[PDB]
């Protein structure tokens, strides 16, 4: 157990960095999805404005 001190630190750090990688992946995906939703809303509003076109 004296020789194997660093192995536990390596394992814990690997778990932490894997969790952080999954977190940033999920965050990026959610941000892109929300941004696409916002663009669709903008496009629908612009289409309505152009359909109005016959402060």
């Amino acid at each position: 157990s004296q020789i194997l001190a660093s192995r536990g630190a390596e394992l814990f750090q690997a778990t932490i960095v894997k969790a952080v990688k999954a977190r940033i992946e999920e965050e990026k995906k959610s941000m892109d999805q929300l941004k696409r939703q916002m663009d669709r809303i903008k496009a629908r509003q612009q289409k309505y404005k152009k359909g109005k076109e016959r402060v």
